[PDB]
């Protein structure tokens, strides 16, 4: 709702998680977004399992990267919609290798129908997750190294490398800014979050966005 919306103030987001060595950024904000539209369909919030997609999702790439538009569409066409719960597939890639896949011996936390692609245009996709919830991304993180805190008011956008979730906006601040959630543990950025300004396409955020569908 216009304004000001941060969704891990309404409990729909988990807690910062660790990609390690593992190119795997694509199945951390495709399981991210998976687990906050869950949730806002009623369920109660649940860990799942981005190593299901890094060792048994095979038209994306590992540890060498994939797209969260392949993901969300293996789990509907390869899957029968099933996501596993994280406890029952814990990640096993930080060293930069994924294992091969197992079929059996895990849970199904959570189920997707399919997923849609939002519009590149940032207030477009404030309003869609001001209602619906957390968006997946894409953006260059070329400059991500360098962030200590605050408000990025300036980003390197050239060339998307890296999947991230959107989970809020502030359009009240002194410069209105996105709230996003990283993979590379809490002892990164604000607790694992950065803030980058909204409206001038800051590190490309607007280009690659999509999400989920449940019910
Ligand atoms: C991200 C990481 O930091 O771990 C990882 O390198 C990755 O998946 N990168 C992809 C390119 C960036 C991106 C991410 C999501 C959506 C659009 C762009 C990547 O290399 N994709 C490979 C595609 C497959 C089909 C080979």
């Amino acid at each position: 709702a216009p304004a000001a919306v941060d969704w891990r103030a309404r409990g729909a987001v988990t807690a910062v998680k660790d990609q390690g060595q593992c190119g795997s950024c694509w199945a951390f904000s495709a399981i991210g977004n998976v687990e906050c539209q869950w949730f806002l369909a009623g369920h109660p919030l649940t860990n799942l399992s981005e190593q299901m997609l890094v060792s048994c999702d095979k038209t994306d790439s590992g540890c060498s990267g994939g797209l969260m538009n392949n993901a969300f569409e293996w789990i509907v066409q390869e899957n029968n919609g099933a996501v596993y719960t994280e406890d029952s597939y814990p990640y096993a890639s930080g060293e930069g290798i994924s294992p091969p896949c197992t079929t059996s011996g895990h849970t199904v936390g959570a189920t997707i129908t399919g997923h849609v692609e939002l519009p590149q245009d940032e207030a477009q996709i404030a309003a869609w997750l001001a209602v619906n919830g957390p968006v997946a991304v894409a953006v260059d993180a070329s400059s991500w190294m360098t962030y200590t805190g605050g408000v990025m008011t300036s980003c390197v956008s050239e060339q998307l490398d890296h999947g991230v979730l959107l989970v809020g906006y502030n359009d009240s601040a002194a410069v209105p800014y996105w709230i996003i959630k990283n993979s590379w543990t809490t002892q990164w950025g604000e607790e694992g979050y950065i803030r980058i300004a909204k409206g001038s396409n800051q590190c490309l955020v607007k280009e690659e966005a999509s999400s989920a569908v449940v019910g």
